[PDB]
C-alpha cells in the first residue's frame, strides 16, 4: 500500500521533525556548526530545533509531551493548524505555549492558564496561549514553544540547540539516507526512534 505510505507521509511525519542533526556531544552550538554547513543528500529544508521529552503537569491532569522549541518567525508545518492564536506571541523569555488541541484537553486546561514543564530536575511553568488541531496524533503529545524558552528548560548552554532539524524528499528511506557523510562531531537521528513500528509496518507490506 502507497496508501499506507502516504498516509503515514502525510498524516503523521508531515507534522513531526522528520530527521534531526544533532551533536555527538551535548547540545549543538550553532556559530560552530552553522545552517550553512548542513548539507545533505535528501533534504530539502534545515531549520534550528530544540525538542525532547517532557513531563506536564496542569492542575487536572499529567501526561508526556514532545516539545517542539522552534523560532516563532519560521513557518512550521503545524503554522496552519493553529487555532486562533499567532505563532509570533511565542516570544523569548515569556514562556508561553502552544499545546495540541488532544494534549490541552486532556491536562483539562485553557489558554490563560499555566503548566508545570519538567525534563528530569528542570522545571518550569509555561503560560497556555492556545492549540493546534491538526487531526492528526500529534494533537495528542506535541507542543509549540519559543527555542530559546526550550533550551533554557533544557539547561543548554546560551544560544545552544538541539541541533538542526531536517526535512526529507523522501522521509521513508531514513535508513539509507543515515549512512551519509554528516559533519564533523555531528550525529543523526530520525522519527523510527518515536514511531518505529509503523517504519516496521511499511517494511512488512513492501515484502508481502
Amino acid at each position: 500500500m502507497n496508501g499506507f505510505e502516504r498516509e503515514l507521509q502525510n498524516n503523521i511525519l508531515g507534522l513531526m521533525p522528520q530527521a534531526i542533526l544533532s551533536s555527538e556531544h551535548g547540545s549543538l552550538n550553532p556559530q560552530q556548526l552553522p545552517e550553512t554547513a548542513v548539507k545533505l543528500d535528501g533534504v530539502n529544508r534545515v531549520a534550528p530545533i530544540t525538542t525532547g521529552d517532557v513531563v506536564l503537569q496542569s492542575a487536572r491532569s499529567v501526561a508526556v509531551g514532545v516539545m517542539l522549541g522552534i523560532d516563532p518567525a519560521q513557518k512550521d508545518p503545524l503554522t496552519p493548524y493553529l487555532v486562533n492564536v499567532k505563532q509570533t506571541d511565542l516570544e523569548p523569555g515569556k514562556y508561553n505555549v502552544i499545546l495540541g488541541e488532544q494534549l490541552a484537553s486532556q491536562l483539562g486546561v485553557n489558554r490563560g492558564d499555566q503548566i508545570r514543564v519538567m525534563v528530569g530536575a528542570s522545571q518550569r511553568l509555561f503560560n497556555v496561549i492556545g492549540t493546534f488541531a491538526a487531526n492528526s496524533e500529534v494533537d495528542g503529545y506535541e507542543m509549540l514553544v519559543n527555542i530559546e524558552d526550550a533550551s533554557r528548560l533544557m539547561r543548554y548552554p546560551a544560544g545552544n540547540i538541539t541541533g538542526w532539524r531536517l526535512w526529507l524528499d523522501e522521509p521513508l528511506k531514513v535508513d539509507s539516507l543515515s549512512q551519509q557523510k554528516l559533519p564533523e562531531g555531528s550525529k543523526w537521528q530520525d522519527w523510527r526512534d518515536r514511531k518505529g513500528e509503523l517504519f516496521q509496518a511499511v517494511r512488512m507490506e513492501k515484502n508481502m
